[PDB]
């Protein structure tokens, strides 16, 4: 069984992928860690199993390692998009130095190492429709700039430091337990908010703009399935992992037509849609498919049935 | 005219650029740093215009900039190919957290930015022939890799922090005054000299392993072109620029012709080729030729002369 250790393990994605897998290993084999301690309405909140740990300080990182001894690392922590805007300096010193130090640690503790990837890695030269997994990366953001470093060292890693290193480009997570953002593709979560507060929802990106999709369970389904595939399946290190693509007015028809309620949304075009415009439309995750097995459970219809039924009870809403 | 900091200037194009633009502006104009005192026998050595900066230390970098002032800075430290793969920690270190420094740096004092690029930042998908501007970026060097971040975050500032970056992708550069180590390019240097001491050289590049190869002079043209080049030319931020492609093979036939007599070739493959044989064979660089301009006097026969004239007397070495 896997002894795992995640870092920065507060985040949404850190969060569920703690849960599936002390629910698939066992409490005792899932290390999660983090800055702070988890705030007291946060579900890893009072407790055990989490540790303190500042990822930029590279010795509290390897005593960790060496302490607990984990054969899988999932390297979490990264400034996103929207707050990468606002402070590049902070984003290009987590992202970069603590990958740094996650790899140096897989390499050295020997651990297979996960360190996600990002729709974020491509700008508008991508080829935007069924986007491949090797192609022209133009990231307009730093910290799609930081995550390409990431894809480029990791798989350096991977093919001369003979570390497992694995990854994957995540495209917008959708989860129900995520209190909404003000990141590119949290309007998608906003939207079911509002849609069941009853209220207008305003919308930065453009009607019609698609983006990569993904809903959590799903997500969190590749990431293990990833992670549990055998080298010699792994042509890459780096994956286009796919749900679904949609634009803001099909997912509006999506929560419409569920609800059999309207719902008023306004286009008020933030930063967000220019971000999204240089984003792909959609994603071609055929080497996940066929390298490692790759499967998406939930369609669009179906994750709106789930999440519409899933906020009221983890937000206690209507 | 403009005042020009140069970091990382004990290279050769550090060294060869410190003395174009002592030239073309004057030498008060220019400042030249690196991170030791110049070689006795050195170009830069003696002489004021010199100062030693060790460009990971911002408050170092920042305090020379404030006293100097420039408006065009040249960053040029890097651990290249061959040291990066033997010290990886070291090339990230200073080529990413240098980079990092005189973009913040460039922005904030308003300084027209260049900083190089490389054919390293190419690997084996990025199409070999003829690679254009465009293309897969999949570097098998720690040095390409962190010149990618170079190109990312230069073309970052570019768009997104009115930061005047701008930057070509140097094949490998053949010059006089370099003395041949253990570059990944190196062979061609090694060559020449092998050529004139007319000793045997065993080559670390396979025989028919193709490589964009520039030489100095033009390089140093294209640069201080494009440094000199109107903002509103430049569609891009970063440009392929090259002089011409040549295999061991083709380069011993130029220099076999120029001096009328056999150069003893070995090859023995070293660690140069699995480098060498993931970049490109050939770049396409009508997008720094259209732009602004780019252009090129020497091919491989006119740089085969003016390296066999220039060797003995640069070096000492028995002349033609
Ligand atoms: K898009
Ligand atoms: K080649």
């Amino acid at each position: 069984v896997p002894r795992v250790l995640i870092t920065g393990g507060l985040g949404q994605i850190g969060t569920d992928l703690t849960l599936a897998l002390r629910e698939k290993f066992g409490a005792d084999s899932v290390l999660t860690s983090d800055l702070v301690t988890p705030p007291e309405k946060h579900p890893l909140a009072g407790g055990k199993g989490y540790q303190h740990l500042n990822c930029m300080d590279r010795d509290a990182y390897e005593k960790l390692v060496k302490d607990f001894k984990p054969t899988w690392l999932f390297h979490l922590p990264a400034i996103m998009s929207v707050r990468g805007e606002a402070e590049p300096q902070l984003a290009m010193n987590l992202n970069i130095n603590s990958t740094r130090h996650a790899l140096d640690l897989a390499r050295d503790y020997k651990m297979r190492c996960f360190i996600p990837s990002t729709i974020a890695a491509f700008g508008d030269k991508c080829g935007k429709v069924n986007t491949k997994d090797d192609t022209i990366l133009n990231p307009s953001t730093v910290y799609g700039v930081t995550k390409v470093f990431t894809e480029m060292i990791g798989t350096y890693y991977r093919e001369k430091m003979g570390t497992d290193f694995r990854s994957v480009r995540f495209p917008g997570i959708i989860s129900a337990a995520t209190l909404p953002g003000g990141g590119a593709t949290d309007y998608a979560i906003h939207m079911y908010h509002c849609a069941l507060l009853g209220k207008k929802y305003v919308c930065p990106v453009r009607r019609d703009e698609p983006l990569p999709m993904l809903y959590m369970p799903d997500a969190l389904g590749g990431v293990i399935k990833l992670m549990e595939a055998s080298d010699s399946c792994l042509k890459r290190a780096v994956y286009n992992i796919s749900g679904f693509s949609f634009t803001p007015e099909q997912l509006r028809a999506s929560i419409e037509a569920r609800m059999k309620r309207p719902l008023e949304v306004e286009y008020v075009e933030g930063p967000a849609q220019s971000i999204a415009h240089s984003w792909p439309d959609s994603l071609d995750d055929s080497n996940a498919r066929q390298d490692w097995g790759y499967e998406t459970k939930y369609d669009v219809d179906k994750m709106t049935d789930d999440m519409l039924r899933q906020i009221p009870v983890l937000h206690g809403l209507p």
